């Protein structure tokens, strides 16, 4: 049964403190067929999707999709690694980005 | 106990010809287990999930997910009833929302 | 085979001096297949896709589409009356507006 | 007897991965009368139809025509070569253009 993963549990999609995000990935399983639930103050925050060279440098330059909800619901349709990070400048390096491992 | 319900059939999620969602809702039988298919142009649409408030006065400020791929696919595993609409200016007054009431 | 019409002509889409869109439709035949070009300078116009009701009375508020690159191609794909306008203020009320009959 | 290319094939416009869109042409014929399929999303990709100086520059400026629609038929009634790139930021950078020569 596909799944809904809510990016950083009940701490959401933030900058406020610290969150180690590869840590949440880690306990998680993503399946395809499964969404991620990215919670967030759209005044602050966004998401945009990345290939591993850009995820690396946190260039957020380039973005193959780009999200700016608060509340953006992500689907997993493939098996593979999607990258996501937070644009806005500085947010990526200080953490807020994070690498999904569909059904390795 | 496994069915994909297409919303709007073949003229799925759209605002360019009056579509009644609410007899294409009433012509559907929704059951746990079940999903639901929006298709649309998502440059011009998006679905937002709202709750019975936001439904009625067409409020797309805080939504509890947005969906904008053209084709989403949204499971229903829990009887109840839930709300969408497209939260683009307008949109939802012109009649594109729909209650789905499931199991 | 298609063919693409670029509205206004050599004048194009603007506001700068009248211009009657209604008659360049008219002098035109469009088919499915067919494409409109929409040029212009994109500082100062844009072109939305609206409904009838929208299109007699000047309302841009809802568009079912938008277009603002200044050299749209608009595919025209089923047979039917479609309905663009600008939806800058006052603009739609200069005669910025046009009414497309395909087949 | 035309023919449809449908660009990249089954991968279609996108910089989600990294695909070789010379070679794909340089593996199609094609001829007058043939149309350009291009099916991408279209919240988050183009199709803008430029000359040969800013298609090497990946300048996107002043298009000679803008397609928006997620699923561009671009028919080719004259020979010669056409250049066509995605215009949002980086994307022609990253390899999202083509180069076509009919005949
Ligand atoms: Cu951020
Ligand atoms: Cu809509
Ligand atoms: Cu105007
Ligand atoms: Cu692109």
């Amino acid at each position: 049964m596909a799944t809904v993963h809510k990016v950083g549990d009940s701490t959401g999609w933030t900058t406020l403190v610290p969150y180690d995000y590869a840590k949440w990935a880690s306990s998680n399983k993503f399946h395809v067929g499964d969404s991620l639930l990215f919670n967030y103050n759209n005044k602050f925050h966004n998401v945009l999707q990345v290939d591993q060279e850009q995820f690396k440098s946190c260039n957020s330059s380039s973005p193959a999709a780009s999200y700016t909800s608060g509340a953006d619901s992500i689907p997993l349709k493939r098996p593979g690694t999607f990258y996501f990070l937070c644009g806005i400048p500085g947010h990526c390096q200080l953490g807020q980005k994070v690498e999904i491992k569909v059904d390795p």
